[PDB]
């Protein structure tokens, strides 16, 4: 409720800018990110994001690549999926884990066609209210990615990042903590590029700020990372870490390419 929040706008702005520019240059190339950014029809775009999200929920990225492409190949739109049989879905789903998520995705498409005029609802709340199995996270991913709605989202990856960035050590499954992370995400989400921001936060968690041995030296957000600052302060305190020192013994002043140490070049030792 203090040092665990983003008190100054300037900092929010720096977090957004660093994360997004890192993302624009380092993000992995994934078929759903490509499809989504290239699709100009919002209903097809939202469906494409929806499928990838359901697929990613119970399975690793590496395997979703294989299935995602084949799935969209066969059913590139809500309408196409709406008229597939249960048996066809099972075959295309085989290897993605719990089948019901897949059956539920197809029944979702069918509901959109038969009760909603084929239109994907355009807001996170509306998307959560209407589509079966679509929770707060998936609704937010579709709305921010497909529609540009400024809604922040928190999955495991973002949670790991935010817990470190604001040094939150309380049990994350706690209700107070979840609500705090969601609050942070909602405050951080970039109003102009909320989709990329969400994808960037997740990507950071998946690539740089990993469960183990995180790549803090390559992290675009190291400066604003409360956990990082703390370990840096400890590392200095653990070694004896302490702007020329020999020089204070001046009058006539010695040279300004640092005195030696080194001591690199033909100089020294001049007893
Ligand atoms: S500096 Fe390290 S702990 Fe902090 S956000 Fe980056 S990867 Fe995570």
């Amino acid at each position: 409720s203090s040092y665990h929040l983003f008190r100054d706008v300037a900092e929010v702005t720096a977090f957004r800018g660093s994360l997004l520019s890192w993302y624009d240059q380092e993000k992995r190339d994934l078929p759903w990110r490509r499809r989504a950014e290239d699709e100009m029809d919002l209903d097809r775009r939202a469906y494409a994001v929806w499928v990838s999200e359901v697929m990613l929920q119970q399975t690793q990225v590496a395997t979703v690549i294989n299935y995602y492409t084949g799935w969209m190949q066969k059913w590139p739109t809500l309408q196409d999926l709406a008229s597939a049989s249960l048996e066809e879905v099972n075959q295309l789903w085989a290897g993605l884990g719990y089948y019901s998520r897949g059956r539920r995705l197809q029944e979702g498409a069918r509901k959109v066609v038969e009760e909603l005029g084929g239109h994907m609802p355009r807001t996170a709340e509306t998307l959560q209210q209407l589509l079966p199995g679509v929770g707060r996270y998936t609704a937010g991913a579709i709305a921010s990615i497909a529609f540009g709605q400024a809604t922040g989202v928190v999955d495991g990856n973002v949670a790991r990042v935010l817990c470190r960035v604001r040094a939150i050590g309380a049990d994350p499954s706690s209700t107070l903590v979840s609500q705090q992370l969601w609050g942070l995400a909602q405050q951080l989400v970039d109003p102009a590029r909320p989709g990329d921001f969400n994808q960037a936060a997740m990507e950071l968690g998946a690539t740089v700020c990993t469960p183990q041995r995180p790549l803090c030296s390559q992290c675009p957000v190291e400066s604003l990372c409360r956990a990082r600052q703390r370990v840096e302060q400890e590392q200095l305190l653990a070694s004896g870490s302490l702007v020329e020192e020999c020089a204070p013994n001046t009058g006539q002043c010695h040279l300004c390419l640092p005195p030696s140490e080194p001591w690199d070049q033909t100089l020294g030792v001049v007893n």
